[PDB]
């Protein structure tokens, strides 16, 4: 059983006898966490606090409501100001007056902010039929994905004594920047996780956010976001100081694509796509895309996981399922300390 053969696997080893207090010494494992912006790197790394450590206590929570806000101020604007530029009128007439009261106090507050006002604006901008129109574009200009998560809860955010839930926090976008070194512990194995914006990696867990199938990147219009990490994971994966390591292909997401792939073929991301537009033959398609990036298939697997990054209880399930295959392929080259 795959959970067993890695208890025995990890019973073989005989290095801890070498050190004196070799019994509680500790195992380490570097691990790399890599992929495009907002693949979903900065959310896998608040998965493993939340799991393997602490968690996000309520306090720490309460640190990112105005962040909350901003991100749900975000979301709206972006969509009232596509209308514009897509030319979609709002359903009802009276509404136009609401996304100016937006702009307005948007326009004078110092940062994220919510008031009854505030709320009652943007809850009747987002229950609106034209900006619902125009939310359902999305893919024709830049958008949070978690713009519906904040919107279709913005009652619960308006409250005062409104406090962030751990999904809140999760589903929070933050600007990243350099390298992020995060600690824990799981299994006996002393993990020193890395996520950037290496030497004696033991693994790398790289992020691809599927549902950018029908996105266009930030910063050029005429480049699609999908061959971009296709691109990356092609350097990364065939790159000759990871042939001993553990290459992990998280295609995340997976719960936004499963809404997308329904109405947004994939022929938008791969024109020579043929088969059927559901979520079991495009998934498949995407990862099989991928994987053959592998350039050295016959001694390097690739191990591929579907993940939803905010989901805790996946990430769970999965980030066990990974530490398993370490622990079976990897130990051996894991110091003790
Ligand atoms: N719905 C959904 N949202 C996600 C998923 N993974 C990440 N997000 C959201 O996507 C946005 C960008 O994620 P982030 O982890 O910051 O990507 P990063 O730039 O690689 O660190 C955040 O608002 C996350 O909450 C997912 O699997 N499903
Ligand atoms: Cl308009």
């Amino acid at each position: 059983s795959a959970e067993d053969k890695a208890a025995v696997e990890r019973s073989k080893m005989i290095d801890r006898n070498l050190r004196e207090d070799g019994e509680k010494a500790a195992r380490e494992v570097k691990l790399l966490l890599l992929g495009a912006g907002e693949s979903g790197k900065s959310t896998i790394v608040k998965q493993m606090k939340i799991i393997h450590e602490a968690g996000y206590s309520e306090e720490e929570c309460k640190q990112y409501k105005a962040v909350v806000y901003s991100n749900t101020i975000q979301s709206i604007i972006a969509i009232i100001r596509a209308m514009g530029r897509l030319k979609i009128d709002f359903g009802d007439s009276a509404r136009a007056d609401d996304a100016r009261q937006l702009f307005v106090l948007a326009g004078a507050a110092e940062e994220g902010f919510m008031t009854a006002e505030l709320a009652g604006v943007i809850k009747r901008l987002w229950k609106d039929s034209g900006v619902q129109a125009c939310f359902n574009r999305s893919r024709e200009y830049q958008l949070n994905d978690s713009a519906a998560y904040y919107l279709n809860d913005l009652d619960r955010i308006a409250q005062p004594n409104y406090i962030p839930t751990q999904q809140d926090v999760l589903r929070t976008r933050v600007k990243t920047t350099g390298i992020v070194e995060t600690h824990f512990t799981f299994k006996d194995l002393h993990f020193k996780m890395f996520d950037v914006a290496f030497e004696g990696v033991t693994a790398i867990i790289f992020c691809v956010a599927l549902s950018d199938y029908d996105l266009v990147l930030a910063e050029d219009e005429e480049m699609n976001r999908m061959h971009e990490s296709m691109k990356l994971f092609d350097s990364i994966c065939n790159n000759k100081w990871f042939t001993d390591t553990s290459i992990i292909l998280f295609l995340n997401k997976k719960d936004l694509f499963e809404e997308k792939i329904k109405k947004s073929p994939l022929t938008i991301c791969y024109p020579e796509y043929a088969g059927s537009n559901t979520y079991e033959e495009a998934a498949a398609y995407i990862q099989c895309q991928f994987e053959d990036l592998n350039k050295r298939k016959d001694t390097k697997e690739i191990y591929t996981h579907f993940t939803c990054a905010t989901d805790t209880k996946n990430v769970q399930f999965v980030f066990d399922a990974v530490t398993d295959v370490i622990i079976k392929n990897n130990l051996k080259d894991c110091g003790l300390f």
